[PDB]
């Protein structure tokens, strides 16, 4: 699984 | 685009 | 003292 | 250009 | 659990 | 004083 920070602005985590 | 910050260990950080 | 960003969502920076 | 991330809170991501 | 990057240098990623 | 993680390759942070 991979961790990814991630915008177009707030920052999204997510851990798939 | 979005702005992408990865990992599994390094962080990559790229545009896309 | 860390820089840290953490989240469990919104992600959180701090120093300690 | 330069990808960051800041904060003083909430971080902000841009591309300068 | 967490996701954390710390630094005190590296960007360390880990999952607490 | 901001925490900046800055990159144009590897993420480096810096505390101004
Ligand atoms: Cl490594
Ligand atoms: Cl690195
Ligand atoms: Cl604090
Ligand atoms: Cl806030
Ligand atoms: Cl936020
Ligand atoms: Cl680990």
């Amino acid at each position: 699984a991979y961790l990814l920070f991630y915008t177009e602005a707030k920052v999204t985590a997510t851990v798939k």
